[PDB]
């Protein structure tokens, strides 16, 4: 018959999400509490009803008891999991009270890019059973999973949090234990705001101040320049995110304000064609098409994208 | 009844402080004093009276013995914490004096940048008593805990260190004990001052000598190009910090910069039409205006801030 | 007689493809399956027919059993190998039936970057038998060896995955056992067609809307700077790959802007040395030549490459 | 009565002196030699008179027999010691001699960067006994301690070496022996001399050079992008060192040619300004003194900072 | 009388070369061939001839029958050296076959720069008897040493491959035996060829199409600005190395381009100082010089530095 094995998990610390990399760094602790009836003792008076072991001679004692530990794995771990604590209390009942603190990166292959950085991501913890559901199944230790409320974590927001048990079949033939700590969170667009749309917003209204003093020449020379700004916001925002096989709402905004800048060039590349033709009169008189082109054509592609991500 | 374990934190080193990652490293030593009878011995003449053991072996005697050791975390650990000396000496009292001297990253969630770069820091560090206080009481190790005279920090400028013990509910239902190493820092505003301040008040000063030449579309391409200056200066702040929700002394300096370089290509723009509408008598009379706004633009947008954050 | 050693390999993540170092990532588990009769055993009723061991106390019994364990190296490993689980069940057969959790970096030397980014390349891992085939002989654990589904990898993408069983001479005169998994991978174009191609090409198309205002300086000094941006993308190709000994299909790539906008800088030198000789009419006649052959030097370029690498 | 304990330091490798993080790494060889008659033994004929012992069980056996090592610590010892070797080898007499081999990095306070690069810094290394003066006295182990010949450090060059003995009273109320292993080093200044003395000289001679064009215009657009250049040496030079409290030689030559350059775009506005308002002879008359005033403030420059550090 | 250590080492891949720290990594096996008649054993029918074990059980062994191994050091070792196998196979003779597969990171104290890109450089590996030439005397395992054939190293070319053997005095009085494993390697020149010459090459011959302008003015903005180019690339290749305390072929070839970048701007000024003062008919016929010198300069300067270093 299998013995019910309680998982709980609880992360006290969100030391980064690395979203080049796909993955998120956690200080947890895992809680375990089973019943193995084999592991009960006696005691004499004075003598503690609770004996407390290092994992090392505990593991030692089952070995040697000939008891199969309920053995697990955290599926979606990365790299060094570091621990600091590994202590068992063993009740005379034979109740094995076992806490493991760690520090750990966890693989996030839940992100979605495509709204970014007005995106929300879910980020998990799977905690699975090495032996099937014949023998050992987990249940969910209550009163103690979630997350921290110091996690120190500023870009990122936790909108909610779940627990839930499912089965998975990653050794085994039949199904197998799995416990999973998840959640969400949505991302601090201060940044964002302040390093990237304001300063793109700027160097279009700045940009566009110029268009009132009525040289073609000078216009062609800012709209050059203009392309290059935003070939390097392209190159600023490229470097926080991975080299992804679609495109996201930023890069979308870039394109855009490349085509733009373009057709500005484009455009009074013409105008000053027709001044350099003995047209000035008419050039100056297109002139207005050309300076309410210019905010219109950025406000048309604003609600393009929002129109077309949204 | 509860064994008093006294615990003792002093600080050798500060590795860095990792404002980006929000965490501080450290070179510290642990030492605890408890009293365990059960752990005392007798002697023969010539014999130790004190017994010194590796942590390991002692760990190893204390499971066989079936004694339960003050297991203890600490709660704001990050990483890897490697050690250099993990000693115990026991005394025919069954005194155990434990010291452990370390290398380790903490967590420092008490960042608050609002005020940056002139922002003052808690730092601390928590000792947490896995078993209760019915179990194990912490008390104050006396002419130890504290920090040392030779940390190594250069940026940062320790202010006041501080000792206490509080309660936890992390693991048990009861509370249990908790040690309190805490520090306050201010930072060396030199580097900001030599890197962002002189700077940028030169890239203004030296822009403003320019408006004697009297050419307005000299003064459009000068603070269209001081706008970008300032864009980068901005990406160079921002590199220092995370990407924080809110707004920074040093975000709102940057914006204002904006704020004012887009007004003088707005002014100047309109100076330089009115030249080109044979109004050049009457803008070299505006002028006056236009050169005595700058200084005053500048240095009201300075008592703004100053204001809008002290 | 040689013993049959059942290996299998599964990657369960691509924790990340170094393309700089020729190295890639990976949190595998790796499965044998290894009759030993000498390691059978009886057992009494109500005691388990299946015993369970720490990796460390299994090769303490081996040592006393005097059993020689198939020891096995991943040849193509590099670095640390930070270990999940190392856990052994010993059947009454002596069937042992061992589970390997691990995070480890290995070795890509069949990287040909020619092709970049057009490129598809081979990964391996290489599992080696220290003892020869006379002693042990690996054969293909079925239903368990491959890759995953939540590799977590977003540039690269698996096209197929093989496994095999071949010969190495390592350290014996005769051949050992060697288990090979093998998968090959091509590149999602997504990051070079929106960061390479899209701006490459408008700073390419941008200036030559340019010619149309027939300003031979102009022209020179546009593509003097054109030359400085292909330079500074020459870089940040550079930035990505190794220092290879070997030309890259992006490296041509670069290499043939470079020709053209050297040739353009030449051809307006000439067109503006006309001008200066009162030849006005005739370099404004031969102006259509110039014109059009920027747009003809770039796509006979592009079609160069092409059929030089294709 | 107190055992001489012999310490020995060896450093044969500089891997590397990090002085952004003010710390040194270094690969050494610590050697020690400790009589202890109670570790004494007899031997038969045949049987060895020299045992050797791995550090693991050697200090087995000295749980065993009761006796207390001389717990050493390595003082300013950051972050893991990477070991190589820790052998023992025990003669008849009972005479201990120990060697350990490893990689580490050591804190370097005294760091003083107030003359950089032209900086003497003093580093060292502190070996602690634990136990006090009356238990265990610290002897300086002849014909060993120092540094080797291969190094491998290429911008610094060590000066001079010593080796002395100190009191400590980190974990004691009475004194405890501190074993010192200090080097003074100064620094190549050819990277300096090669990136930033002679690009800046550089700069400022060629800029000189194009006040004989008698183009005041010209001479503002060069010192305004000249001052820039500086800001963007002064990032470099920043990123070499922590962000210190005080005044380097460097942060004051760099705050010196902001100065300078400050003045010569206002001079050369003064001049400008002249030639605006008719008196363009006199602005020519006056331009031997601004053409003979540059490379005077900058040879005046250099003798004031030469005059305020030297 | 000393016993023969057979000392076989083999270099399975270099995972790099750093040479701004001066090291460089490697995946190696070591392999050793020890008979020590003392460890020999008696068999009966059916039970093994060779016993394996750990490198943890064959040490406890090697302790408990009181023998002395081999111990040894690698010398020019950094770091952490991470271990895949350390293996025992123990004959019925007494001949230990041992085999240590490692990841490691190893002083380079050998490299010269001063021809560089187009050097040649020596590493090695050093493997130090701990006891001297009396005890134990290092012997060339033969058909083993050497280094393999996929090596992934892209940017160094492996010349060849050398083994001997040395004494050394390290920690003893008298001579003890060192193992030597060297290779010689010299660099691909197609980064520095692509990257660095091409480039350089380019702007030097783009910007002397721009003398045919006969603009004297355009030609001191364009070697400004051409200087400003070189000081960049001065710094990216100033970044690929140390902070060396000589000069780099590389070193030379950039100071030879500010150099006659400066002239450059030094005989412009000159011409156009000409042309201000009513000689322009003079300053054009002397034009042919400055036309003709460019070319001549530059091209005397790759002599002089081919001259210099060959
Ligand atoms: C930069 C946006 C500011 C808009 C206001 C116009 C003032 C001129 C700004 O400077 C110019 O900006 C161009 C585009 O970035 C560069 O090509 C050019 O070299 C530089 O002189
Ligand atoms: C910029 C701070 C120094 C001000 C002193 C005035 C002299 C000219 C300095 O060069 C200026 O640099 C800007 C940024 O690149 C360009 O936009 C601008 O067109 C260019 O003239
Ligand atoms: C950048 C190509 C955009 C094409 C549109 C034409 C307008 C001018 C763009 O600014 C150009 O930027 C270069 C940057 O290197 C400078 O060298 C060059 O003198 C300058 O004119
Ligand atoms: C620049 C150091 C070399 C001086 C030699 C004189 C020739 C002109 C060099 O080009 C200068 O490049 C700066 C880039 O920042 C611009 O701001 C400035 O307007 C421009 O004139
Ligand atoms: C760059 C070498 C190309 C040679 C062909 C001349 C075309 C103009 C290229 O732009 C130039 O860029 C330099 C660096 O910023 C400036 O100093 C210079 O005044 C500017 O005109
Ligand atoms: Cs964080
Ligand atoms: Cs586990
Ligand atoms: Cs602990
Ligand atoms: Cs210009
Ligand atoms: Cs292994
Ligand atoms: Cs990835
Ligand atoms: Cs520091
Ligand atoms: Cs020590
Ligand atoms: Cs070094
Ligand atoms: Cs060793
Ligand atoms: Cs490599």
């Amino acid at each position: 018959e299998p013995s019910d094995v309680f998982i709980g998990l609880k992360i006290d610390q969100i030391t980064g999400i690395n979203q080049k990399e796909e993955n998120f760094s956690v200080v947890g602790s895992l809680r375990i509490d089973w019943r193995q009836p084999l592991l009960a003792f006696e005691h004499a008076p004075g003598e503690p009803k609770h004996r407390t072991y290092t994992l090392a001679t505990f593991l030692k004692l089952l070995e040697e008891k000939q008891i199969r530990w309920p053995a697990f794995t955290y599926h979606n771990q990365q790299g060094r999991m570091d621990f600091q604590n590994r202590l068992i209390s063993l009740s005379e009942d034979g109740t094995v009270m076992y806490l493991e603190r760690f520090t750990s990166t966890f693989q996030a292959p839940a992100f979605d890019f495509r709204l970014f950085p007005f995106d929300n991501q879910l980020f998990f913890i799977h905690v699975d059973s090495i032996f099937p559901q014949h023998l050992f199944r987990f249940q969910e230790m209550q009163g103690f999973s979630g997350l921290g409320d110091q996690l120190g974590e500023e870009e990122w927001i936790v909108t909610e949090v779940n627990t839930h048990l499912t089965t998975h079949n990653e050794f085994t033939k039949g199904d197998a234990s799995r416990f999973v700590l998840e959640f969400h969170a949505e991302r601090h667009l201060n940044y964002y705001l302040m390093r990237i749309l304001i300063p793109v917003l700027l160097i279009i209204t700045v940009s566009w101040f110029t268009f009132f003093l009525q040289d073609y020449t000078k216009r062609i020379d800012l709209a050059g320049g203009n392309l290059l700004l935003f070939i390097a916001f392209n190159f600023t925002i490229s470097s926080d995110l991975p080299r992804l096989g679609y495109i996201t709402l930023m890069d979308a905004f870039l394109v855009g304000t490349f085509i733009i800048t373009a057709l500005v060039v484009l455009g009074n590349v013409w105008l000053r064609r027709l001044e350099n033709h003995g047209k000035q009169a008419l050039a100056r008189k297109l002139d207005i098409y050309a300076i309410t082109s210019y905010p219109l054509a950025y406000l048309l592609g604003a609600l393009t994208l929002w129109l077309l991500f949204f």
